């Protein structure tokens, strides 16, 4: 018997520390590793797990040629031990999916899995391994979800779902799901947020989601959500923006609207509110998906003339490829510890990755109330050693 | 402590949704995957599992040459995580078998495994991992069983077993087995059913089995069974037939006899009675094992002038190979959810699959009381990429 | 909490039925499988397991060349799921060993593992994964044990151990071990038995062991043992002998001494006393390790003029290689079910197995009180397909 | 519910016996095995486990070229079943690490993982799978730890940590950690010990650590520690030294200071105090990392004119490569059994290992109060068979 996960505050932290790293591309040199992208991490009562969207092919085989393609019927959400490379001998297949989210409610896993035609997709809700509910595409344009962990409070899980065009109009919703049954949904208000995709969420009493505006905002949109409703929305105030591409630091402080510059295409990313301050992950490059750093911006959560980057940890050098990044939480004593993963994409379309496939490895970090050291934890593969 | 599975009704449903897909042939390009055919799915209290008859060889090796052959001593029933490809690092060997059925009674797994010479086979009954009973061939002509899950109610498992020629006379029986001990059997009445093989069964209070007539019927025979006896028998009334080959729609309504057209060879398939209606899986082709669709036929379970195909979901295109299909159930709150798998056969004898082996992948779907979208989930292998 | 295994009688049986088969050599064609020999089977409360002496090399690699050699420091007792091929992704290493025995006492596994120099070996006793005791070679000539499961009654495990020359003098002992601690040993009386090695044991209230005389007896020596002492000894009375080599049927009835013909080298084998009758496994060939059959000899356990082979099941044809065979038991309701495995050796020194390695696969059978069918379950590998 | 491990005495023993051996290099001939070094063993309530620092590459692949390098971001502490080779299908990734220690407190695993830049490393403390605390490099010169198991008494784990130069000044500390939270640390007194690295520890009521002086001592430094503080320190009195390199036997008795001869570079090793006597592991060679033997020195723990080598077991011949060695304990009834592992390094820089990689296999031994036999258990690989 296990209770449902509760609404705990975020633990205090002052830096991020290297946790797990899978070295999946390096370890895939002899064709053992499953091709993936859009990885994330989520934990149950006992263990943290790696999740990713597999491509139904082994890295370096002929079927891996062309895996830059985002949506195929051969993509499945898979789970494998955290920090391990995904191989046929260690993975589990969760569901057929080209977009997904997963979260553990304290008793069972819930997953949200989208698959099917772009104009007629459906999301399958899996709870305790059983398919319990579904969502039908209502805008017939790539029904899609977080690509990282959802969050559950007192038995009700909250997940962000989008249907509609990129870089233009589109519907953005939150769904509330309890024991695998959809309870209700809300259309996200568009008073502030103009575009929202690929939300990265965590719990700090309430659920906070920091997402991707792929049209007009180089600043990230966000929502605060509880077990019943959407409480607040906005864009991250920080004049130091954290999407990619983005303007050079320092840029504009826009708490209530997109920056209206360098809006697309964006990249999935995350952040953590801490009092009036905010921590934001971002690529080191302002233009491309290279490097990864996390910054703390003093008073960055609020409207203030005092935004300053008080801390910058460079975790993946700008000479190394990155990709999506997302938040996850780990229960501590009476608080949730903030953690994140970084997707390290290798292959197409990265300049000079002369192989025909596209895949990734993973690195992860967790927050502690201690001072960090420094290092660099990139994918580490020599692309010239790899089967093409 | 777990109770025996009970006689629950089928859940309401109005469409089928993509669940798990293993992409086993694609993932087998580098010779990691075990050669199989006749797969199925069955679930215990905690997990659903893939089962299949392995061929005692890895795909693309020299020993895989000629695996079109149905019965050898090197075939074993194996189990592997649902939606995963079967590899040496993840499989379990259940028993030596070239025909099988498995079901979980709420406490333990039962398996029925036939092996040996065509004219002197025996079925081994395995219960909780121990060999507990057996059936000796009494007609000395390929003693054989469902190739999908059996069903257990209140501790008594029911399984269909056949001994005798194809496309001609033969004995068809149901066996009742409790904690691995055979309690009784009955010869299936031949008042209506003329041929019965490869039953696909599920629970809707009672056990319903929809099977394969490989001689005179393009319509499928069926039985309703409880923990003690056979309650009813017939052929599916639907004027839209669901075996392969079969006449073009619309055909004859034959509730009580084979259609007497396009009788053989047939293919293993399934259906679900829903009130007076029936859902039937079938190949898209009326002649060959290509494509897969499921249809709902209004009043298709009964004698009626009003049969109409109210819903048709095309799940595997007619340009893609299919194969056997079968039902399985998953316990929900107070009902059983109807699900099915489709075997996607690649290799011999499929036209233009120029390899020497025969194997399959798996895709699965479950029923929900929601409207589905649309898509296509075929095997997906480029046969020209495969080791021959 | 689990009780110690009790002294139950053997279940009634009238035939043997195919259980698990690993097809390990066939599945090893692509170099995935660990080289082994001297396999056996033993079960705990929940599962049966395969055990074997690995050679510290993968089949078909350069390190597999020369693995006909019996004793090296690179041999370990390994365990893997019953009926699966042993691969790096599924095995467990139990202990360093070039001779072993294992048994489960109802609570924990005990293993006996010999390794080291031929003239200074030691046996390590492992209990619940901990090394708890040891036996030092006292004759300095290949201290060695059963190569199949030992037996435990009411917490005391019994295992046969030999030290000394082949085809000549030597010490034969039984050891009693409780929770991994050696309690006592006895030198086996030489009033009847003249040579004893590689005992195959089972429980029928008491422990019965049927062993290998490698010097003067083509008939098999046997012992009856309880939790304190050796109760009786003899040679199997049956005038149909069951070692290899052996005289043609019918031969001499020798209840109390070796046959004094075709004495060596012998092969590990087994049998089951059933009332006054006996079941004996044997190679089909009277000269070599080819084929496998089991016979029932009426009144074969006793001195009688009425010995007749009432049943003969041929399980591996004489055209196929066999090897060691041994008994194991599986708890049923209030009796122990008799089962056995057969080692199917491929490679050196088998005529026309033109490879440089030596390894095996496994097939297993269990007894039921039903009539069997017939079949053939040999290794099944085409040696010409194998890496040499 | 499990209690914390208690302060038990060491069991009596008079010799060491072969336990588990992985044969990892032999089994890695076909590129299945993960490249490692700095292995060790540690046990929980149920099982013993192998741990090692992986190099994020498979043995014999192009990424394995150059793995002699000690510290990279691609190194992770991994865990795999004891005596098995580490492969993608069986390993778990514990944390990112180029130096580590692990121990089980009776309830959960704790790990200490150092990674990052040489001049700015941090140690992450993992407890029950969660990152709970950290240590920041305070001397900015390769913050580092035991490379073998730490020890926990009554819930408080003790681990030795070093920061600073080799063969010169440096800080050496002990940290006390409880449920993953750092409680306190102490700088090790330098009244006797002048250099301390890579401590091998065990429990004999208190924690005893025997370590490596890499500057001035061919004799090994040691500490005795309890759940609150450092109790005593010294160098092992034995006039037979046990580091590598070292003077030939017999050398100087130095209980309170380094020998001041053959001081560096040293090698990680271990020993066990037994009354006034001491057991010491050492390479057979006095100059290089070849062979392995363990000696008992009568009165070797104390200042005495009577030091004599009463027992010498040669476990790996001087013709075979060895490497690091370390202690671990296994709970027996009311005492802890002393055990050890030996790292068997193959590849660079070993003379005539003409491959581009560096890796290891493992062999292990445990102490019993019985007389041992003799044997040789080296790595066993033919380096000429290996992919380079
Ligand atoms: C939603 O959860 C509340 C409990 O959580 C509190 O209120 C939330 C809206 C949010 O602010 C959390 O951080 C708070 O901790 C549930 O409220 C309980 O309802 C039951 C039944 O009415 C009642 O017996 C309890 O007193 C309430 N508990 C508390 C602490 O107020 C509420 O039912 C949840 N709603 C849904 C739709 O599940
Ligand atoms: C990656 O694949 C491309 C494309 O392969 C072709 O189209 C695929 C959909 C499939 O049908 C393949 O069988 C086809 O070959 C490869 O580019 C092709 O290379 C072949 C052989 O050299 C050549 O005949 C074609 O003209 C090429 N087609 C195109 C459009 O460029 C490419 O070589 C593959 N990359 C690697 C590293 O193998
Ligand atoms: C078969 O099962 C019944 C219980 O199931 C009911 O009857 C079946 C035939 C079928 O119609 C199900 O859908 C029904 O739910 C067992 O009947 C029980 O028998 C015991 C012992 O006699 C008696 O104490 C109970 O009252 C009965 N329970 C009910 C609900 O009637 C019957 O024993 C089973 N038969 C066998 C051979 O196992
Ligand atoms: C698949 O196998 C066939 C048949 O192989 C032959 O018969 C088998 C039972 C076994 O004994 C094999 O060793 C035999 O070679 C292969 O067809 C044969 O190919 C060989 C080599 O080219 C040729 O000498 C024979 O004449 C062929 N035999 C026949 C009856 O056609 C076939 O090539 C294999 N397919 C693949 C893709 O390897
Ligand atoms: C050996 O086991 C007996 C119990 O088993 C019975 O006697 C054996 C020798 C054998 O014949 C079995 O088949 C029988 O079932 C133990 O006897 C018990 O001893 C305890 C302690 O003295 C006593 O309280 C019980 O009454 C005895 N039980 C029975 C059924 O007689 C005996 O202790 C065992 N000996 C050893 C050395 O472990
Ligand atoms: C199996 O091995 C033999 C022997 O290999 C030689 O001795 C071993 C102990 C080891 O030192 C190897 O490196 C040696 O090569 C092989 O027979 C040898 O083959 C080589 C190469 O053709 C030849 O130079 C030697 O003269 C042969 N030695 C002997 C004694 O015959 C044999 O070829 C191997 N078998 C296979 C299938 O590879
Ligand atoms: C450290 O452990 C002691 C108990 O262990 C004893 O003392 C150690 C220093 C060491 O010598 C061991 O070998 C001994 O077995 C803890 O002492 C207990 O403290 C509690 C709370 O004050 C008290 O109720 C008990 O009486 C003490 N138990 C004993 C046996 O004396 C002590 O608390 C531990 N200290 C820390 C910092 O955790
Ligand atoms: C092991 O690696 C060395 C070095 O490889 C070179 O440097 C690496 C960092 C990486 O950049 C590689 O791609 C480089 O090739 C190999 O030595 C090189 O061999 C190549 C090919 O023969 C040659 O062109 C270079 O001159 C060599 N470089 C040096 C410094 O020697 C070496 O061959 C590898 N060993 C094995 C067994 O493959
Ligand atoms: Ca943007
Ligand atoms: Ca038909
Ligand atoms: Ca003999
Ligand atoms: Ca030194």
């Amino acid at each position: 018997f296990r209770p449902f996960k509760s609404p705990l505050p975020l633990c205090p932290f002052r830096g991020f520390f290297p946790f797990h790293k899978d070295n999946a591309i390096r370890l895939g040199e002899n064709k053992d590793v499953i091709v993936t992208r859009e990885p994330y991490v989520s934990c149950d009562n006992d263990n943290c797990w790696s999740f990713a969207l597999a491509q139904g092919a082994l890295l370096g085989t002929k079927h891996s040629n062309g895996t830059i393609k985002d949506r195929t019927p051969y993509r499945s959400l898979i789970r494998f031990p955290i920090g391990t490379a995904p191989v046929l001998g260690n993975y589990k297949e969760i569901c057929i999916a080209w977009s997904s989210s997963s979260c553990f409610d304290g008793k069972e896993w819930m997953h949200v899995c989208m698959t099917g035609n772009d104009n007629d997709a459906s999301a399958q809700i899996i709870y305790g391994g059983r398919m319990t509910d579904s969502i039908k595409s209502w805008r017939k344009d790539i029904l899609r979800t977080q690509e990282s962990e959802c969050q559950c409070i007192d038995g009700t899980c909250v997940v962000a779902v989008t249907d509609g065009p990129a870089a233009n109009s589109a519907d953005y919703r939150v769904y509330w799901i309890r024991e695998g049954k959809i309870i209700k949904y809300e259309n996200v208000p568009k008073t502030k947020i103009q575009y929202l995709e690929e939300c990265s969420c965590y719990v700090d009493i309430d659920v906070y989601c920091i997402c991707r505006d792929n049209w007009k905002g180089s600043n990230r949109p966000w929502m605060r959500i509880n077990n019943e409703t959407i409480l607040e929305t906005g864009y991250v105030c920080s004049k130091f923006h954290s999407d990619t591409p983005r303007p050079a630091d320092p840029s504009t402080m826009s708490c209530d609207s997109p920056s209206n510059v360098n809006g697309g295409p964006g990249v999935k990313g995350f952040g953590f509110k801490a009092g009036d301050d905010v921590w934001l992950g971002r690529t080191v490059s302002t233009s491309g998906r290279s490097g990864f750093e996390i910054i703390k911006v003093t008073e960055g959560w609020i409207n203030s003339p005092n935004h300053v980057k008080s801390i910058t940890q460079t975790l993946v050098s700008n000479n190394d490829w990155s990709g999506y990044s997302g938040s996850f939480i780990v229960k501590a004593k009476d608080c949730f510890q903030p953690c994140f993963y970084v997707e390290l994409i290798r292959g197409r379309p990265n300049k000079n990755d002369d192989v025909s496939w596209t895949s990734n490895s993973i690195v992860t970090f967790c927050g502690l109330d201690n001072e960090p050291g420094s290092g660099n934890w990139p994918d580490g593969s020599n692309i010239g050693f790899m089967p093409k």
